[PDB]
């Protein structure tokens, strides 16, 4: 039920313990490269030798050929495919930054997409020093996450943030105006953080 | 008249063509092991071993010691501190991304800070493959700059964009939801673009 998705970021770090992998473009190629299982090879695959495309067209259980002009990226395409078959399930991408910023804006804001918002809480951007969630217009607690230690909140969309029991609190009592609130810390309790309208993107990190 | 500013991202690019030199935390280190000149050494320098902050403390022009608990970024903070020792000059900032997300949508959205806003065309984020400019709210016009093939244009604080005269357009006429439009090129022409408030971020990239 823990599908995984390697997108073609740089993968210098990912996971096996899935069910189902997903591999956009060149991550296809990186799957077969690691002695892991390539249940889904899909994008434009652009991104790759016809000597790897090769590989790719004759080892993947299932391969999705996108069109080179569109709209959507082969991630977004990717997790939308991914949400039609398998409906809401527990997604987690890798090798979703580095490079490009453009491409990592893209990953960044995936919630951003009609298509996408729904399940924006079913997927996840991780890799090594990074986790980053995304969750709907509201009210919400967070836990701490293992490993990291620093976390920071930013509204897609520019709505005042609210947030309570982190080191540094955002009241609308001293509110002051940034799109991303970095640097916080957690303190043997769930952080509070709310948001009138659109969806808020917290990263947690380390290091 | 053009200053350099060293982030603590990773600066695998750089350029010597520049007046004035400064340098945040690891920057400052990163320009001495470099055999270039450290005007302003700005920050917390949590980042640095005594050892360095030994030869940076002994070497900067210039030193000025941050708080550890504060609102803005060294980087932030840099930049505010120039623009008023300089007023409005060029700045081109380097080492901007890398490692962490929360730092680097620190550096992507710069200009959410009041006080940054207003100098937002006069600073740059630039690096290998990267190229940032921050518009404001309105009309305006850009050409294509060397090196660089695709463009990108996202609007902080989701207010509707307007895309003309590029090989992907953007019309009220066909408008579809997204938070950054990437992988746009121009064609022989400027391309226009427009927003109602708030402020554009564009993002030439390559390879
Ligand atoms: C408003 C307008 N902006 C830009 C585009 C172009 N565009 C946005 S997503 C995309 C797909 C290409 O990206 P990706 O699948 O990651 O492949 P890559 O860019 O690495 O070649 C394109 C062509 C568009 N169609 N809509
Ligand atoms: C709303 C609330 N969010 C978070 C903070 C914490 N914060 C935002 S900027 C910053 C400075 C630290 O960042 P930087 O100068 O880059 O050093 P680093 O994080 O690498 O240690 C802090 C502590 C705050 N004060 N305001
Ligand atoms: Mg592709
Ligand atoms: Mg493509
Ligand atoms: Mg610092
Ligand atoms: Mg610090």
């Amino acid at each position: 039920t823990k599908v995984a998705l390697f997108s073609g970021g740089d993968l210098t770090y990912f996971t096996r313990d899935f069910d189902y992998f997903v591999g956009i473009d060149k991550g296809s190629s990186f799957l077969l490269k690691n002695q892991l299982p390539l249940d889904l090879a899909i994008g434009d695959f652009d991104s790759v030798s016809a000597e790897e495309f090769k590989q790719i067209k004759a080892k993947a259980k299932k391969l999705v050929m996108a069109p080179a002009e569109k709209n959507d990226t082969d991630t977004e395409l990717a997790l939308k495919t991914i949400f039609d078959c398998f409906g809401r399930v527990e997604i987690i991408v890798f090798g979703a930054f580095g490079g490009r910023i453009d491409h990592m804006l893209s990953n960044i804001f995936l919630p951003s997409d009609p298509d996408l918002a729904p399940f924006m809480r079913c997927f996840k951007l991780r890799d090594e020093q990074n986790l980053v969630e995304f969750f709907p217009a509201g009210q919400h607690q967070i836990e701490q996450a293992t490993d990291m230690v620093y976390i920071s909140f930013m509204a897609a969309n520019g709505a005042h943030l609210s947030i309570q029991d982190a080191k540094y609190e955002l009241t609308e009592e001293n509110y002051f105006q940034k799109k991303i609130y970095s640097s916080n810390e957690f303190k043997d309790k769930p952080i509070c953080f709310s948001v009138a309208s659109g969806y808020v993107v917290v990263i947690q990190t380390k290091d």
